[PDB]
């Protein structure tokens, strides 16, 4: 176990840009509401602000149709830990693991954290495989609420 | 504004040992307890269990006297944020700046944020100067509550 979740000041670079979700997994009960699923909104672009809050470019999957939201997820009162009220959720944060080249996406609702709680990990590109699931999988073990992986899909509508 | 808080998977040995309190900073208003000030507490040491938690040995203005105190900062549903009852506070943060070349240990209560947060800018040797105190201070702007490092003192009772 000579691996934990710290904060770090990270330069802005590591985290702007361009990303593509590859893999989504879930809290082992989860209980979302349907409607505004986190898990038909995949990532398509990170940027750090000025301010110290992080944008968001979404796509989601919305009715069978496809669109584009962005989200401003403001600076909370702890580092690193960021404030939105979108996609079931009002909780996010990022999580550089994997000696920063992996990025996940992490999403929670303070009501309810081990039944909303939501990660996506990022990429820089669309390419996944066995070992970056596997990467994942040891980087969500360093997490509290028991998390499960959903089954790789290689085509998924809205997600670029 | 080239860097920002994010969460990091960091290496166990960066974080665990003997670490001395070199600096000290609180909220612009700051509201403490007095009969335990986070102020009074000077770090020694820290080690991240196999578990996700957090110890922490610290020495503490005690009366007149110094008393040694082990905290069990424990894992909560957000990476990297513990959950802790001392101090005056609830909240515990370890925050790696400055290229993982200077840890903050940070606390805060819940109940109020902004009055509570106080940093301690913690060193492998008790080696102060103002190139260090500047270093804390520009990790200090990128919290959200503004704060203020308090008056350098060579000698602090209590405080290895
Ligand atoms: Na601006
Ligand atoms: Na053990």
């Amino acid at each position: 176990v000579e691996v934990t979740p710290i904060m770090t000041e990270l330069d802005t670079q590591k985290v702007a840009g361009t990303w593509h979700t590859v893999a989504m997994a879930v809290s082992d009960v989860s209980l979302l509401d349907a409607k505004s699923s986190p898990l038909k909104a995949y990532v398509e672009g990170l940027k750090p602000t000025p301010e110290g809050d992080l944008e968001i470019l979404l796509q989601k999957r919305e009715n069978d149709k496809c669109a584009q939201e962005v989200l401003l997820a403001k600076k909370t009162d702890i580092p690193a830990v960021f404030k939105i009220n979108a996609l079931d959720e009002n909780q996010l944060f990022l999580l550089d693991t994997d000696y920063d080249s992996h990025l996940l996406l992490c999403m929670e609702n303070s009501a309810s954290p081990e039944h909303s709680l939501v990660c996506q990990s990022l990429a820089r590109t669309l390419e996944v495989d066995d070992q970056i699931r596997e990467k994942f999988e040891d980087a969500l073990k360093t997490l509290s609420v028991p998390m499960r992986i959903l089954p790789a899909q290689l085509e998924e509508q809205c997600r670029v």
